[PDB]
């Protein structure tokens, strides 16, 4: 009874220590009083969480820093390159060949071609769907990381460099405030007024969501334009059909 | 202006025999009668039909022969397997994190869980959206695969074998009536009783379409559960916001 009571007195130190082994892709800032050094752990929290949401819609499967690697790559012109092919084109490709080479005398002629059509008029939709998640939710992100990010950085950089040469301008008993002072600003500039990022999202997910209900509504249309062979087939006198 | 005649003139012949090129993974049948052969060639064309639509719910991309290559090896049971991961869960499961480690005295701790939690319950509609599309579209299909179509396959591979056994026994002047009947009445069968795939796309369409609607309808809930800041945080006396 010894064993497990062991087994589970160096296991709970092991699952109490399980968080702070991962998620790290940058470094960290130099550790300044609370009210500053809480402004720089905040920001530092907003550079990880604003360099960590572009990561997602590009890629099907993000739970690593590896994609976050595929994210620190950026791009910011669309020059000779066409849009990803998707699954729905792929999908009615061939079949528009196997409803040309299968046979027009049989009510599968009136079928496969109407299915063809409607996973080729998806498969535009998926082309929107792979502009409209990279254009309103990768571009400004992307342009903001490579626009006052660097200043931010730059400012924050130069305050823990001059902070050190002022140590050594006020420890020596008998540049720091203007560049703490700009540098704060950013610091209450990245908390405070932070109507940057509901937008984001709550664009993001109506840029997601506004597909998802076009390419129902128009997936339902294909029960209208295959309702013949319950009702016109149905009635013919070689076989009968389901209803 | 005799170049571009001669350009515009060699490349007719390429651009008339650019489709007898590819699309084919299985052999071909023996050419029999053309009420026989069109059966035939009518089953070949059933046959790399009804073995080219698995290839195309599992991956997004399937232009080629690889997906009828990824489709060719089958599988009927699903144990010690887990569901794929799919985008939104990994569109939520770091944010989960970010929430909790970003700040709760600030707006958007009322707004990243809510988003976090959209995408961990589009998480669970995409794990259903693996299952419908490979558990009512991927296996009764393959299971007609190694069911009765290897029947079809020896009857007309044992109608082709002994044909030329009766040619033997015909031509010399001075097992194939059974088998030919048993081997027609299948050709007829997956040529005339044909109500086995009407279904499976119509049903196809119905499983990959009442996802779509499900996840817009729950996406837009967000709105709801969102607005409270364009009402209540409008009027805050720290800052306005977007109404």
């Amino acid at each position: 009874d010894f064993n497990v009571k062991k087994l589970a007195a160096d296991a709970g130190t092991f699952l109490s220590r399980a968080v702070q082994f991962t998620e790290e892709k940058l470094g960290q800032a130099e550790k300044l009083d609370a009210h500053l050094e809480n402004l720089l752990s905040k920001a530092e929290c907003t550079k990880i969480w604003t360099e960590k949401i572009m990561k997602q819609t590009e890629v099907l499967l993000q739970p690593n820093p590896n994609a976050r690697i595929e994210e620190f790559v950026y791009e910011k012109l669309d020059r000779k390159a066409p849009s990803r092919i998707n699954n729905p084109e792929l999908l009615g490709q061939y079949m528009i060949d196997a409803g040309t080479e299968f046979g027009p005398g049989t009510a599968y002629g009136n079928a496969l071609i109407k299915c063809g059509e409607t996973q080729k008029r998806i498969g535009t939709a998926d082309r929107e769907l792979i502009q409209t998640s990279a254009l309103n939710f990768l571009t400004p992100l992307r342009n903001f990381i490579e626009g006052d990010y660097k200043t931010i950085a730059k400012e924050r950089k130069l305050l823990q460099n001059k902070r050190l040469d002022l140590d050594a301008a006020k420890t020596r008993l008998k540049e720091f405030d203007r560049q703490a002072e700009i540098t704060r600003l950013l610091l209450e500039g990245i908390s405070s007024t932070h109507a940057h990022h509901l937008r984001c999202l709550n664009d993001f997910v109506e840029a997601q969501m506004t597909y998802y209900a076009q390419c129902y509504q128009y997936m339902l249309d294909l029960q209208k334009q295959l309702g013949s062979f319950p009702s016109n087939y149905l009635s013919n006198n070689n076989q009968t059909s389901v209803t």
